[PDB]
């Protein structure tokens, strides 16, 4: 198994055309990085933005829109023949303060008046409802899948008490997914976005909150789990319970963000990619095997398998690599040891299958292969 160029390497979305789509999350500038382009040209055949379309980045004052950056990802797309993964209508983070502050620039967070605060629930539905709009309206003929909303429900089971449920309630949610299906007609397939849905008692909740809100007519097609996994959680047991209690529901399901975290959590990282030992690649793309052999396993469940990044030359999972030190400087990786000092987002994490130099690595194999 040699650790040979991924550019000479058999097709991974072409091993898996029949199984679902494979995709990765982008940047622009890796647009004009003649590796990447290389690498999403060869491997996939699906793509999403890692960061320009989310609200923050397409309407970051009211009335002003950029779809610039987000349009860079949507033309290489079309003339690359990849499907298109729309991340993310609505979410806590990376979300514009604008849209909730009131008429006097008051978080209405901060209203204390019933009237008022029916007047704020109002104001900000209408403020989604044009934010989704605009965006549906200029992408529905390019775009298919839709993360409508993300991570609407909390790890303690309760939806997530964020400005958004704390202003307007749960109809946040029912008037997003409403909008897009209205501006973005029958044919987009919208998607509940979320972290940790393999894990109780946020799996059920978010199982009965799709239950529910399809009973009450909401459209929502499928669910998107992020997959931010570890080598050894969660189990593919669990994984697998998982699909099946939300295919059982009618829903699609999406792989939307696997990476597969060299660490636990929280996590002590290497300070660098060298210094990560040869074994935690082996044991990585054992992972891997069992992952992908699952997932075909369940390939009638699951349409689209996207990984949050191409190469480990850049991943998010950085910013989470905090690299621990003890009294004599000397780097600490046991979850359960002594030191001194940590030095958060400074390490690195290697969690694809494709190395930072651009080849293979054990994982790619593990995955290519038909065993
Ligand atoms: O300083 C800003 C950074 O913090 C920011 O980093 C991005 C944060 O979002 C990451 O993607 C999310 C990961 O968690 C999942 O649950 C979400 O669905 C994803 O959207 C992304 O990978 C980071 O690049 O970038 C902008 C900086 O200004
Ligand atoms: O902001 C979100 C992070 O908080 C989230 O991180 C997860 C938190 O719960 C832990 O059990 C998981 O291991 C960890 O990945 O990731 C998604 C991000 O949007
Ligand atoms: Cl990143
Ligand atoms: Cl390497
Ligand atoms: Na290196
Ligand atoms: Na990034
Ligand atoms: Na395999
Ligand atoms: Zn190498």
């Amino acid at each position: 198994k040699p650790h040979i160029s991924a550019l000479n390497a058999p097709q991974l979305d072409q091993r898996y055309k029949n199984e679902f789509t494979i995709g990765a999350a982008v940047e622009p500038y890796q647009l004009q990085n003649e590796k990447d382009v290389q690498m999403l040209k060869r491997h996939f055949n699906s793509i999403v933005a890692e960061n320009v379309m989310k609200p923050i980045s397409i309407q970051p004052e009211e009335g002003k829109f950029n779809f610039e950056q987000a349009d860079r990802i949507v033309k290489f797309a079309k003339a690359n023949g990849m499907d298109i993964r729309f991340h993310t209508l609505v979410w806590h983070s990376q979300v514009p303060q604008w849209f909730f502050l009131d008429k006097e620039g008051k978080p209405m967070v901060n209203e204390t008046d019933p009237v008022k605060r029916e007047q704020n629930k109002q104001l900000l539905l209408k403020r989604l409802e044009t934010h989704i709009k605009t965006i549906v309206e200029r992408y529905k003929d390019d775009i298919k899948y839709w993360d409508v909303v993300n991570e609407v429900v909390g790890d303690d089971g309760k939806l997530r008490n964020s400005p958004w449920y704390q202003i307007a309630g749960i109809d946040y949610i029912k008037v997003a997914f409403q909008a897009a299906r209205k501006y973005g007609g029958d044919n987009i397939k919208l998607y509940m976005n979320d972290y940790n849905t393999e894990v109780e008692p946020k799996r059920t909740a978010l199982y009965n909150l799709v239950k529910q809100l399809k009973e009450e007519g909401v459209p929502i097609d499928g669910i998107g789990h992020q997959s931010h996994i570890q080598i050894g959680a969660p189990s593919e047991a669990e994984i697998e319970k998982t699909i099946n209690m939300f295919a059982a529901l009618g829903l699609d399901n999406q792989i939307t963000e696997l990476d597969v975290s060299m660490y636990g959590w929280p996590p002590r990282a290497y300070p660098t990619y060298d210094a990560i030992p040869k074994q935690k690649f082996l044991d990585q793309a054992a992972r891997y095997d069992r992952l992908f052999k699952l997932y075909e396993k369940l390939s009638d469940k699951i349409s689209n398998v996207t990984f949050w990044g191409i190469a480990d030359n850049h991943t998010w999972l950085d910013s989470r690599a905090d690299v621990y030190y003890d009294a004599n400087g000397n780097v600490v990786v046991d979850p359960n040891a002594p030191y001194a000092k940590v030095e958060k987002g400074k390490g690195k994490d290697a969690p694809f299958v494709f190395g930072p130099d651009y080849k293979v690595k054990p994982a790619y194999w593990a995955i290519i292969d038909h065993k």
